Parts: structure tokens; C-alpha cells; sequence
């Protein structure tokens, strides 16, 4: 009784694909047989040991694992065998702090994070807290639902915290794995959608997915001015999904007075902010990643109802190191 | 036929106290006999020509002018001679844009600004738009009410946009002209208040005005860490009233996850922002200066009801250059000299 | 010298079509040559004297009058002859009270109301306050746009104050002039829509406009119980646009715990409220009145962009009494708009 | 082996003080040694079997029990023996529905209610779910903190859902067990407070607690008009703590346009609501009872900081039937004396 897993033995060094023991579920735990497993840029930073707070090698990355509940520990009510579930970034949270009690468990200072501070989905099996798994709709293929668990909920919640309403303009900055999803959520939320990127093929994709205003930030000299023109003075919201220094600076020129910039990236270093302009223009800048368990259910319901579909590129657990190179739509590893 | 006025005739040069004609109110305008006139850092930036959009010299600064209506122009309703009014930063706004129609006239792209793009209250008389003046409470002396027109409304609105509630912790960063008023608004809004400054005197003022936690940012090893400990993981709101590089950095370390930093200053240059930390911690950073006509009325009511009282240093119109040097509580010129 | 106008002379009696003087704009006013004029059930309530505060006959009803600016009074800025405008219920407001300053001018105690406390658009010309007219999208026909000036703006704002979010369920109660517009706004706002009425043709209209759940409250004893079943325990929002108090009473049973029932309809009298159920279930009931000038602009942009479209049949000013019979008897599909061209 | 408990053996019959087994904590549970136990009108309605969904007799009422954790079942992290805790109305909730996941566990369709659907605190021990107990501030006596668990949290959350802000006027209708606490929470929330009741003595108490505007609804012919005059046009919020036909009708007359009436009682029957008035005035009427776990913690912190203090009258478990007669400020049975 062993399983295949991609394991980070040491930071920076390529992951070894080893045969390890099948983790078993204690009380209050469950076991999931992973059918598909999405790859996020966060998994990259996990393997690099790049961030202030680091994993402890050896560990299995991955927080877009989806499959079937294969075993159920004692005490576990509700989640039964065969249940279709996903194991997202938020592995568990304390349940008693003011963040947890107020519907903001994503902020819990004692959370554990799947594929980071505990073993994740880059593997055939994973043990998880059933109180925090995502319940997946039956009508959506595993390869296709996997990205909702991080990219999808991230951009959905990101849009909610723009504080916009139907009829408003929202700018999606970056039409990659996160952004192509965000265009679809934004349309389903009744927003008029503008898209910004450096690649005309991605803007073409945004248009097909419902963006009605597009601008190429490399070939147009002043993309912020272009967006202000097309939105009568700027967008009420901007979601920045790929936070390069240029994208951030331009995002701040695209937002209308009183508007909100919502940031989803986890880039390194400091970025320059004109406090003068933020204050004069009454602008809000706000960070958001992932979402609460309720945000994730809501985000899954949009996929279930056909409003949101991820463009995916499929792969195998063995492609993990090449995948990470290609990174340096969404990649999902099919474990079938 | 003429009045005394402090005029900026050239950027960066001394203001002259000049005898200039008394502006007369046309249709839809009123005239105000100024009794007191507050001085703001914005006036200094107006006189220096520091900012990207500049005044057009010669002009009279001042957007904290308070006094009595002295003449009423054709067609003006309700306002009469003797009414107590102030002429704040927002001189007028278009009344038809989405910002104006939504009750956010402070954002109007066509606004004029008192003592910046039109003449202001550093003079014995001002012509104003009666739809935009502040209506002052009769029980508060002019010298004392003047600072509510810019400092008070700024920190009051700044606090409203921290998105906090009674019982939450808020930090007031900087206990100067703005900050000492912010302490009082914050306590009146049911907040628990922490104060941060670099001067123990200002911190003791904060305490007497209601702050139950104080920290000296220069004499403590890690002021942010100390604030987080005293507020059980950080403040739900942080109001930054004096925006130095260090105060901004420390402010971001003081906010709880999911919290909001409200910025009230107009410092030059760019400040470093860790997006990684903003995103991981779910933090909001928001700019807010002055406020709408309704924000100002609400701010004035707190003064009317004794909940907020400005500490003022009085001066004379003639002192205005000396006053600008001192700046390089609140300064208020008393025109009943 | 004169124009044609439909005038209420006495409550409950037929309106007469009379030649009256053309109103002339004074300072700060405009005149509008009316091209189309929506018939709102408020005009009927005003013609019947249904409400505790009544108009003062003789008056011209109509607050869904749309057309071209035909003259401009002294001092008026921006508006010019030929501009496409509508004169809605909120004719004017004071501009200085706390409601007006804080984005809630629809609550202003000094407002005047078009076709009620001032003469309205059941006439060839209206004199208006240009500060409060709707500015109409040029790509939409007058007959089609007219209902947005009240039916549209009202249900748009009514939906905003349900405090719902995309993906939530909303129930529209009463699929008439307001209600058929409400189904469409709700769908454009990202809501799933249930519809309730007392006539299967109105439920069919709802379904064609995007409702995916329907129930007939005249044939089904407990419509609320069917709604709850079809929405997993109730809708997060309910908009009552109906003209019967019993609708209001039954709406309270359609909302999920923590949900909000938004009230637009204005039948006379009271409905019984179970305070017990409201408190146990954490329910909100909220009255919603037309919309602010900003709400109106937003609501017009939906019609401009093709996201909503009023279902209309045109009539003539002379037919107003037959139109009121039709309205009273529930034989209007959507809205009747009088065409004055 | 056994314990004292007041047991409802049959609806509408006197409670029998019986000798019953001590409940034992299974896994995921704790046992609490009750020191004080507040009585609420809800306990009377439970005993009487008045409501559509009823208890299943025999049962022990009481959802304001406070005391010391006396044993801890297996699996229970965090909560320990000797911990100071209360067992409020919300005994448990499912933790997986949209209400529970959204921070609105008070609305959970699968909740159990202490002293109603499970045995409660009218006894020396109670078995509780540690995830849902209230953690009491160490500085407040048991008799004094008990009412916060229902009365206090009820009016606090009630006030939060008036959607008001500091400086607004709120009216507290009914100054009894709930309302005298409500006056104190409202003042601590920065509200200007008006009070309505039929008894000059309760209005005098409301004044001592911070209400500046008072009216006797029995001796003043038109109390709503009085309140409208005194609040310059109506209150932005009204909290109705005792919901009679007359108090409801008057509350709706006291609210400004766009204001909010928050209802805290569970009265029988139907109440007339004018549709025309609700719509033209843009009024909100909303129901609220008790609160979430977070709401309760917040309400407890106000008690801990001395901003809210319940007036209590003490009694004994054996008095319960006499207490209910008296019923048909807050009564708290002291189980130590
Ligand atoms: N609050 C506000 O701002 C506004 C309110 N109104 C009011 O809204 C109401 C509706 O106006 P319109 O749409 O023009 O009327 P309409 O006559 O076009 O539609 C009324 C609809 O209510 C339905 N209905 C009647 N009894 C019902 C019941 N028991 N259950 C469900 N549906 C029922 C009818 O079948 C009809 O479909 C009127 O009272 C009117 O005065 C109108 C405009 C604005
Ligand atoms: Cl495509
Ligand atoms: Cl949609
Ligand atoms: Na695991
Ligand atoms: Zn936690
Ligand atoms: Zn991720
Ligand atoms: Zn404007
Ligand atoms: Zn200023
Ligand atoms: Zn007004
Ligand atoms: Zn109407
Ligand atoms: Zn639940
Ligand atoms: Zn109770």
C-alpha cells in the first residue's frame, strides 16, 4: 500500500517522483483519491523556498487536487465515501478566532495550507479536513473543475471585493490562467468587462469570453488613457491578476475616482505608490487571494451552471519539473 | 470699497497684505464677512506652487474661512445676512456627473477649490456659492469652529472609510492638527483608540483626549509589533494623518489582517508597497481627504454637541509668512484683530 | 396657442381629452414636446384617488412622458432644443436636505411629482425642471424607452435594495408593467429569477423574459410553499410589484432566512405581518420608491445596451379610459405607451 | 450522582423541582457547573408550549446559564476545566450550510436551542457544545454577566442591524430587561438615544443610562410626533424591545424616511403594516433576536470594559414558578445561595 507522489526533497532542486506511503486518516480526517491536480504559481514558489514563511521538506505540493473520497476517519459526519471533493489552499483553520467566527476564515492566523505547510495534491492520495474540502459538481470533468479551487475562487472573490455592481466597468488586467476565468465571472456578475494584456491572442480570447473593450499594453503607448476613454473616465474596478510593476502602475491610471483596485498576485519586492494621487482621487487598493469556503461553493456553482469554463492544458505528474520550466489557461495534471 | 487680503503674487515668495477691492456677489452667489480663517498645509503648497495642477497668481489662499453672510446675490434661497457660514475646500461642483449625483461631489472632476482655483478666506470678505458653504453651529466660537472645515471633516471622513464599527481598534498615526481631532472623533464613534507619534507630549495629549494605548514611534524598538500586541493582532483601522515614509511603513505593520489603512495626507513622491503582504493579509489601503457637504455637516454637529474641540493657536492675517515658516494643534487667524 | 391633454376632472370618473394652454418655460425651466407617454398604474391610483395624499383635480397625469426639448428658459445650462428627455415621477427635489445631500433625493420631503402634484405627460407639451429629467439613449425608440422612466427605474432600484448578489434567487411578484421589466433587470444583474402572478399568460411572459421558476397564486393555494421548494428554502430577495395586498402577505413566505422583501406596489391599505416569523427568521421588509437621478441614468443604460427591453403596445391619448379598463381588468401584457405623434 | 433541576413535565403546568441524573459529556462535549441562570420570556413560552415549534417535554429550560466548565469530553481542543463559560440560545449549528459558512449561524435550519430543543441551564449542570459556548470576562460576577447571553446580545445585534452610524438618533422602545441594556449599548455605539415607555420610572432610568430624549407613550397623546420633533424629523433607527400593537404602530411613526425599525420580540398574531407608508417613506422593518457567536463576544466585551451593566434581581431555582407568575430588569437565579 504505497502511492506515486511528486516530492520536494530540497528547495530549488527538481522534484523527485517517489513511491511513498498512502497517508491514512485519523479522527476528523478523510482520504481522497486524486483524479486531477492543478498547478499554481504558488506551487513553484513552494518548491523554490522563495517566500518568508517556507514549507518543511520533504513535502508534496498542490492545492488544486480533486477526486473521490476513498476513506473516512472516525468522528466524521456528513462527508461519505465516493463523495466528489477538492482540497484547496485553505486546509484548515482554527474555528474560534474573530476571523473564523465572522466569515473570514481565509485570514485565520493559525490556518494550514495544502501543499505548503501540509502534504497536498501532487499525488494519488491526500489526507484532508472534511470541514474545509470543496464539494464538486457532478456535471463537470475533474480536469476542468480543478482550476476553480485556486484560480477560480481567487478571481471570483477578487471581483467581489472591487465593491462594484452590475452595469459598472471592471478592467481585468492579465488574461492568463486567472484572468481568462475572471472575464467570465465578471460577465456573469453583470459587469461590463475591459481586458488588458501584452499578447493579442489573449485579448482575442478575452473578447470571445465576453470582454467588449480590449487594449494591448505593449503596443498602445498609453493604455490607461485608452481605458479611461472607453469607460467614460475610468473603471469602477480593476482586478490585477499578474502584478508586474508596469501592470500595477497602469492599473492605477485605469481606475475612476472613488474606484477600487483589487490585487491577486504574490510578486516579490516593493512597488511604488503615489499616495498623493490615491488621496486626491479617493482610490482604494486592496489585496485578495483565494476565498472562504462559501466563496469556493459560490465559485463552483458558476462552473456548474455553465457560466464559467477554464481553458486547460493537461499533463502527467511526471511532467512536473518541465511544467515548472514552461511556467518560468491552466495546467492540470491528470492522474488517470 | 476695499478690504485687507493676503495675496500670493509669485510662487515661493512672501505673501503681501494688500488693499484689494471687495468682491460683490452676482446671481446665485453670497458674500461672507470672514471672522476667523484657518491655515492648512495645502495653503502652503498653494503659495509655493508645489503641485502638478497649480493656482493662477495673484490669488488669495484659505479654505477654512468662517464668518457672517454680509450680502446675498440675486435669486439665492434661504440664506440671509447674519447667517453663520464657512467656505471649505469644495467651493462648487458640477451637480450633474455620476460622482455629484451619487452624493460623492468631493470627487467631481469639475470642482473648484477655495483658496486654490478661486480666491479664499485669507481676507476680510469672500464671495461663495451658497449651495456649498458649511452652516456653522451658533454655540461655537469662530476661532474654534474654523478647523472643522478642513482638518475636522478630513479626519472624520477618513475614519468613516476605515469601515470600522464601535468596539473596534483604530490607530491614529500623528497627533498634530489633524490627529488630535481624529482622536476625539474616533472616541465619539465608539472606537477604542491607539495613538502613535514621535513626541511624548503629543501622545499625552492623545491620552487626555481618550486614547487608551500610546506608543512613541522613535523610542520603541518595534512600534508596529507593540500596537499589534495591544490590539490583539492589529487595528481594524489605521488613520495616517502625517504621511512620512516611516509612518506609512509602520502603519501597514499596525493593521490587522482584513483591516484598512486610511490615508489623509498629500506627501510628494512614491512610497513602497509590499503587494505580497497586502495580498497575504487581505489589507485595504485607501485615500481620503476633506469630504462631502453632508460629511461636513456631520462633522460640525460633533463640534456643536461638545464631542470634538480643536486646540488652536491664534494669529493675525499680518502674521501669515511667519506662520508658514513655523509650519515649515491648528493655526487660526482671527480677523476681528 | 393650445394643446391636447387628458385631464382628470373628478376621481373615479372618465378623463376628458381637452384643448388646454401650452405651458411655457420660465427661468430654470424647459419645455418638452411629448412623443410617447407610458401609462403607469400610479396614474390609475391618481385618477381613482386611491391614496391617503391625493392630487388636486383638474390635473394631467403621466410620469413616463418622453420627447424632444422644444424650448429652453432663461439661465438653463447644457440642455438644448432637440435633446431627447423624459420627465419622471421625481419632478424636482430641494438639493439641500440630508436626503438630497446623501444620495437619497427620492426621500426629499419637498419634492414635486410629475402627473400628480404638477401637470404631467398625458399631453403634447410638458414644462420640466431640467435638473431632474432623464437623458434618453438615442438608439431606443420613444415608445420603447418610455416605461424605463418609472417602471424600469423603480424595479431596478427595488432590486438594488434587496441586498442580493449575482447567483442569488429573487422572486418577482406581479409580472405587469413593473414586473416584466423586473424579470429582465434581475437577469442582467446576475440573479436567478422566480415569478409569481395570478394569470398564466403573465407567467408565460416571465418565462420568455428569463424566469425559470413560475407559480400561479390564483390556482395554487400556497404559492410561497412552492417557491421555497423550488429555491432550496426560499429566495434571498423578493420584489413585490403587485397591486393586491394579499401578494404582499404571501411574499413574506417566499424569502429565505436572512432574506429581504422589497416593496414597490402601492395598493391602498395594510397587509398582515407576522412579527414572530420575521424575527425568528431574520427577515427584512423594505419600501422602495422610484429611483434617484443616478438610478434613472443607470436604468436607462441597461435599455441602451440591449439588456432590457419593455414589452409595449401603443395606444392613443384618446384611448386612455379604455387603457385604464384594460389595466384594471389585468389585460395588459407588459406596458401600454400612448403614441402622441 | 444527581442534581437539582427545574423541569417542565407538561406544558402549562407548574415546573417541578426534581432530582435528576447529572448529564455526562460525550465526545465533542463539555459539562458546565452552573452558578447563575438568567430567566427570559422565552423560557415562559417554552414552558407554556405557546410556539409553533415546541419543546419535547420533559425538558429543563434556560439559555442564560453561566458557570465553570466541570468536565471535558474527548476530542475537545481549546476549552478546559475551570473555564468561565455561558451556554446561550444557540446550542449548536450544522457548520456546513450557507448560513453557517457565511457567518450567519443564527439562521441555521438545523440549530438546536438551549433550554428549548435540548436541556438548558435551569439546573446545576449542563452538557454543552464547546464550539458554541460564550467565554465570560474574568472581571464580571456571574449574576451580572448572565443577562448578556440573551438580553444583551439580542439588543446589541438589534442595534447593529438598524444600519445607523455614530451621531444618528436611535429610539429604544420599551425600557425593561432588554431596553435598559439597549440604552447603554446605543450610547457606547456613539448614537444619540431617545427612549419610549409607559412608565415614568423606566424613563428616568433611561435618562440615568444616557437617553437624552424621553417620552411617556401613555401620557403623551402622540408620542411619535413628539419623537419626530425632538429628533429634527425622526430617528434613523428604532429598536422595539417590547412589541405590542401600540408600540409597533408608534415605532413606525418615529422613524425618519429611509430609517430602520429593528424588532427584538416574539409577539403572537399579525400586525398591520401600511404598504403606502412603507414605500413612500423608504422605510425598512427588520427582525433580529440573539446573535452569532461573534456578536455575543462583542457584546461581552462591552460588559468587560464597563460600558454596559445589567440591573438584575436575584432569585433561587425553587422560586422559578413564582418568578413566572411575577412575569405573567432581568431576573437571574443564583445557584450558589
Ligand atoms: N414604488 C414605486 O416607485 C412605484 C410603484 N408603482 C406601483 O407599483 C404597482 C404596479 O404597477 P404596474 O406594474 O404599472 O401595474 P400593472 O397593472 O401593469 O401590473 C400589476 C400586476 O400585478 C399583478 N397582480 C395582481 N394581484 C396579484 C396577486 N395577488 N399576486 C401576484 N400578482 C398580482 C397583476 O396580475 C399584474 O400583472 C402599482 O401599485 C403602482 O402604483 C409604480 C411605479 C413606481
Ligand atoms: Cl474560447
Ligand atoms: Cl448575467
Ligand atoms: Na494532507
Ligand atoms: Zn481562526
Ligand atoms: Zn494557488
Ligand atoms: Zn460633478
Ligand atoms: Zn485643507
Ligand atoms: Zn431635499
Ligand atoms: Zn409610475
Ligand atoms: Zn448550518
Ligand atoms: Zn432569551
Amino acid at each position: 500500500k504505497t502511492m506515486k507522489a511528486a516530492v520536494v526533497r530540497a528547495f530549488g532542486k527538481p522534484l523527485t517522483i517517489d513511491e511513498v506511503p498512502i497517508p491514512q486518516p485519523g479522527p476528523g480526517q478523510i482520504q481522497v483519491a486524486i483524479q486531477a491536480s492543478g498547478v499554481c504559481h504558488t506551487d513553484l514558489h513552494a518548491a523554490e523556498g522563495d517566500w518568508p514563511v517556507k514549507p518543511n521538506p520533504p513535502f508534496i505540493p498542490g492545492h488544486e487536487g480533486v477526486g473521490f473520497v476513498s476513506a473516512v476517519g472516525s468522528g466524521v459526519k456528513h462527508v461519505k465515501e465516493g463523495d466528489r471533493v477538492g482540497i484547496p489552499w485553505l486546509y484548515t483553520a482554527c474555528g474560534h478566532c474573530r476571523h473564523c467566527l465572522g466569515g473570514w476564515e481565509t485570514l485565520c492566523e493559525e490556518q494550514l495550507n495544502t501543499g505548503y505547510s501540509v502534504n497536498g495534491g501532487f499525488a494519488e492520495y491526500v489526507v484532508a479536513d472534511p470541514n474545509f474540502v470543496g464539494h464538486l459538481p457532478k456535471n463537470i470533468d475533474f480536469n476542468e473543475i480543478a482550476p476553480v479551487l485556486c484560480a477560480g475562487v481567487t478571481v471570483y472573490k477578487g471581483l467581489k471585493v472591487t465593491d462594484t455592481k452590475p452595469g459598472d466597468w471592471v478592467v481585468i488586467s492579465g488574461i492568463g490562467g486567472l484572468g481568462h476565468m475572471a472575464v467570465q465571472y465578471a460577465r456573469a456578475m453583470g459587469l461590463n468587462v475591459a481586458a488588458v494584456d501584452i499578447d493579442d491572442r489573449k485579448l482575442d480570447l478575452a473578447r470571445r469570453l465576453g470582454a467588449t473593450v480590449t487594449v494591448n499594453a505593449k503596443t498602445v503607448a498609453d493604455p490607461a488613457a485608452y481605458i479611461r476613454k472607453e469607460t467614460d473616465g475610468g473603471a469602477q474596478g480593476v482586478l490585477v491578476t499578474a502584478v508586474s510593476p508596469k501592470a500595477f502602475e497602469q492599473a492605477l491610471g485605469m481606475v475612476a475616482r472613488g474606484g477600487t483596485v483589487s490585487l491577486n498576485g504574490l510578486p516579490p519586492g516593493d512597488f511604488p505608490l503615489s499616495i498623493f494621487n490615491m488621496v486626491l482621487n479617493g482610490v482604494t487598493v486592496r489585496g485578495s487571494i483565494v476565498g472562504t469556503r462559501l466563496d469556493l461553493q459560490e465559485s463552483l456553482d458558476f462552473a456548474a451552471d455553465g457560466k464559467v469554463k477554464a481553458t486547460i492544458q493537461t499533463g502527467k505528474l511526471e511532467d512536473i519539473n518541465a511544467i515548472f520550466d514552461d511556467m518560468r489557461g491552466r495546467i492540470v495534471m491528470d492522474l488517470t
